[PDB]
């Protein structure tokens, strides 16, 4: 019960907000773990494995996997820390409000959420550009905009609901990615 006892950060925030930029930044900081929803799925798909293909599948036309699914590896990326992490760094998990509810159901509350906020034109243009270059299928404009239409209507209400737990700290990611850390370093100091 190391885990539930453990440190505990959700960080939310659209496709393209800059949630893995923050995150690469903390756990160069801070040593956290760093368990993004997205590596782990995408790992699952690199094994070959049939699962993998299904998950792929689902990824590229933008829509979310199954929750027990992504849970459970993140649960199991989790215990295999569980001795010599410093704190979790969760990355793209939760992304509806049942989600946040399973999570805290089978694994621990978290201590803070770290609420990564773009506007949608910011993310769709940031997206484009990683595009040009990056391994992702799902960096496309229509598959841009199914992710930016799930994301805030799933995803937003995740927002709301630990803004009411009273943990939610909203950083300005459309300022220059070390000014942005330097909110982001506000709040984890504050812990
Ligand atoms: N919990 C879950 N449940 C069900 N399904 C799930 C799931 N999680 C994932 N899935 C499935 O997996 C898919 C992929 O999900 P996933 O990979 O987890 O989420 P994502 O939001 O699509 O991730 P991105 O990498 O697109 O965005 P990011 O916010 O991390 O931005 P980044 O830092 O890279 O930055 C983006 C670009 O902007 C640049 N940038 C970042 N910040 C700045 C800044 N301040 N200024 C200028 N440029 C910046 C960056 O250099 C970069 O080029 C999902 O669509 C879903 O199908
Ligand atoms: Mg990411």
């Amino acid at each position: 019960d190391k885990i539930k006892d453990a440190k505990i950060i959700f960080v939310v925030g659209g496709p393209g907000s800059g949630k893995g930029t923050q995150c690469e930044k903390i756990v160069a900081k801070y040593g956290y773990t760093h368990l993004s929803s997205g590596d782990l799925l995408r790992a699952e798909v690199a094994s070959g494995s049939e699962r993998g293909k299904q998950l792929q599948a689902i990824m590229q036309k933008g829509e979310l996997v199954p929750l027990d699914t992504v849970l459970d590896m993140i649960k199991d990326a989790m215990i295999a820390k569980a001795d010599v992490s410093k704190g979790f760094l969760i990355d793209g998990y939760p992304r509806e409000v049942k989600q946040g509810e399973e999570f805290e159901k089978k694994i621990g509350k978290p201590c803070l959420l770290l609420y990564v906020d773009a506007k949608a034109e910011t993310m769709v243009k940031r997206l484009l550009k990683r595009g040009e270059t990056s391994g992702r299928s799902d960096d496309n404009e229509e598959t841009i905009k199914k992710r930016l239409d799930l994301y805030y209507k799933a995803t937003e209400p995740v927002i709301a609901f630990y803004e009411g737990r009273g943990i939610v700290k909203k950083v300005d990611s459309e300022l220059a990615v070390d000014d942005v850390f330097g909110q982001v370093s506000k709040a984890i100091d504050a812990l």
